[PDB]
């Protein structure tokens, strides 16, 4: 509803979410080749900012009350921040696993970085109809991300060692998926256009999350 | 006057920042040299992320009322933001072209970090008196980024192709005197010392902007 | 007692920062090795930004009224704007001197990243309670730091010139000793549960400031 009825999804959120770290950390102990170590570091802080954000999401710091169309509607900007932060953090280990000029590294993140950045405008409009003004421009952002994506990392990657290149589609093709939950999701959501109720925002993003972060967690650095 | 009297200039400058935007994408589709579509990646955040600010700008969502002085009067913090992401990636633009130490890059990000943050807190003081106290600091920020730019770039910059010198100067020399307008530009303007209205702040700052960022788009992307 | 009593210790620490600012600068004119040149470069942001913070503290901006527990608290978020940056940056002058694998590295910010910006929603949370569970968190991201700190930028320090291994000491124990004040300075302090007046608090960040930001700068920087 605004803080009570999915107090429920958000404390599964957490203990999901800090699990996945506590267990990273007690993973990347042994760790001997630096090259590596680089996607663990990633890889972890990734699941620690996101469990910091989900914590305070259920706690109460995280919505806000946004006023659009008519009556006061429930935010968890927390999301925001969180993703703000890990979105480019996976894209790394995305491009730096498949070695990707820092060329496109670079217009990668800004690609992504304009993308959530509007997708929090857009989450913060008044005026009714501009909300859905920046979900377009974003969308647009995120179709570019995996645009360049799904085209080029894929010719890279599969032209080195067969581990990398099957590796690289196991999650580029998760994050595909995953990844484009979203916009629909959001807009179903009581963040866009309000279908489904609060109730369900929570538990969706809540399993898209856990799932996007910890799945491409396990998923990738379990593999050589 | 406070969101609609500028609508135009506003507008206008979507159109420019969006339509500078658009053509880059379809001019770095090509690009097989890694090391210049470093630039390009570069040289097209910059326009895109400045027309998401110049949109927000014209919708609404840009402007904010700094009570200083008496009444309340208009602040695009909106710029501020984008300022605070473009300024950089210009001075990369030039840094990088003129391959310069990561030592002076760094150094220089955050003079520029210090000046546009900087420029904020100016531009969001109460106290009538301290806005131009930040001014000042802020300034001298600026003067540093210009004074160790103008040195520096310029040697190291001579000492390569007849390519790379004469581009250098021309950017260099056109930031120098862009740049620069700004100090007064404010001052003279709403965000400091009220002289000129509203409907010329915005006006003038839209004039920099489109010259600053898509002239220094034209300028260097289409140069060897 | 809320932007009155301490008005001097902040001018002090203003003073102070500038002071170590401007001396840098007229310190790294002649810097021929670009090697070192980073820790100039670096070493010299950190006052300066540090400037910054202290100066907008002292005339206002700095504090803001957090509501925890009864009555309403002076927070100088301004600190952790500052603290947010710096800290950071020192991470770095410490992994660069040792040279530290970007993976370390890159972790050790994302972990520090996570400790300060969880230090503010800690001096941000309305709940009484929940303070102390951002500050628990929190803490636990500093002895991660301290840890993968001491133990092996130890190792990889004393596994080349003398210089280094004795100068990262210095530095090292230095850090670790001022740094861990913190958490307990803040506990007593008006910003955790009010023990102790802010005509302290104040006076405390400030001298641990001072003494870590140029104590750590002439101790750094004047070294092989
Ligand atoms: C851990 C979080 C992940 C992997 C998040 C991914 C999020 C997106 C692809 C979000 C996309 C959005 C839009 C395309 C439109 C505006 C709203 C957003 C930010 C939810
Ligand atoms: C695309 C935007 C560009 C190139 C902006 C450049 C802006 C400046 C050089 C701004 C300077 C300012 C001061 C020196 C004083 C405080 C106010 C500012 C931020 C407008
Ligand atoms: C120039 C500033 C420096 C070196 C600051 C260092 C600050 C810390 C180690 C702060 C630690 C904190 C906690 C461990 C708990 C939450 C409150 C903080 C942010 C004060």
């Amino acid at each position: 509803i605004t803080g009570r009825p999915e107090w429920i999804w958000l404390a599964l959120g957490t203990a999901l979410m800090g699990l996945g770290t506590l267990y990273f950390l007690v993973k990347g102990m042994g760790v001997s080749d630096p090259d590596a170590k680089k996607f663990y570091a990633i890889t972890t802080l990734v699941p620690a900012i996101a469990f910091t954000m989900y914590l305070s999401m259920l706690l109460g710091y995280g919505l806000t009350m946004v006023p659009f169309g008519g009556e006061q509607n429930p935010i968890y900007w927390a999301r925001y921040a969180d993703w703000l932060f890990t979105t480019p953090l996976l894209l790394l280990d995305l491009a730096l696993l498949v070695d990707a000029d820092q060329g496109t590294i670079l217009a990668l993140v800004g690609a992504d970085g304009i993308m959530i950045g509007t997708g929090l405008v857009g989450a913060l409009t008044k005026v009714y109809s501009y909300r859905f003004v920046w979900w377009a421009i974003s969308t647009a952002a995120m179709l570019y991300i995996l645009y360049v994506l799904f085209f080029g990392f894929t010719s890279k990657a599969e032209s080195m060692r067969p581990e990398v290149a099957s590796t690289f589609k196991v999650l580029r093709n998760v994050t595909v998926v995953l990844w484009s939950a979203y916009p629909v999701v959001w807009l179903i959501g009581s963040e866009g256009a309000g279908i489904v109720p609060l109730n369900i925002e929570t538990l969706l993003f809540m399993v898209l999350d856990v799932s996007a972060k910890v799945g491409f967690g396990l998923i990738l650095l379990r593999s050589r």
